[PDB]
């Protein structure tokens, strides 16, 4: 009878939002002016292209229009597989409203995607649906593992890539480090792939509620 919402998760404080996604860009323009990213243009994009500079913040030309989030179930007000299921959970229900901290620990590129990697807390993992797709168990990683921020998209890419190529760059972290730049160490993992290790966790303030289109 009663709808559910468009999708479950923490929103980032207009303040916290903010500061991640300027944080976001400056990664993105470093990453695309480093020589490293530069000598492996061919592996990241496709054809046709000439080989000056490539703007990356030009080429996740979609981003998010609101605060940024970390999606935990997307329901589609009940149209999404185990949506009632998740909704319906105690703990769902006792931290509707409540606010939360969300610890990044890494920011990555792919071909696809640009994202920021959310490390869950116990608590927090609690809130985390068991019934994705291609949950972290069926790959031989820990449940919660792809939670992430979106930061930016291709121009035929949706959202839910995001995730997905995340879990594929946690596969491949089960290499030294190929740069350095003023928050953290550059990886270099083939494929177009990119990650950038914080050396301090970057900490955002959350609300965990839910979204209507
Ligand atoms: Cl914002
Ligand atoms: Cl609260």
């Amino acid at each position: 009878k009663d709808f559910l919402p468009l999708a479950f998760g923490w929103f980032l404080t207009k303040k916290s939002s903010e500061t991640l996604r300027k944080a976001g860009q400056v990664f993105l323009e470093e990453l695309g002016n480093h020589k490293a990213f530069k000598k492996e243009l061919r592996h990241f994009i496709s054809g046709d292209e000439p080989k000056e500079k490539l703007e990356l913040v030009s080429y996740f030309g979609k981003r998010p229009p609101g605060v940024l989030h970390c999606t935990t179930k997307f329901c589609d007000y009940g149209k999404a597989a185990g949506a009632e299921e998740y909704a319906q959970q105690e703990v769902v229900k006792r931290s509707y409203g409540k606010a939360f901290k969300l610890s990044i620990s890494a920011l990555f590129v792919t071909p696809k995607t640009a994202g920021a990697q959310v490390v869950l807390t116990d608590q927090e993992l609690q809130l985390w649906p068991s019934d994705l797709d291609k949950p972290s168990a069926s790959e031989g990683l820990p449940p919660g593992s792809r939670a992430h921020v979106t930061l930016g998209c291709a121009a035929d890419v949706q959202p839910v890539q995001t995730g997905l190529d995340l879990l594929d760059i946690l596969q491949q972290v089960k290499g030294e480090a190929v740069g350095e730049l003023p928050r953290g160490k550059l990886y270099s993992l083939g494929k177009g792939r990119w990650m950038l290790s914080l050396t301090k966790k970057m900490e955002v303030k959350a609300i965990f509620t839910g979204y209507y289109g």
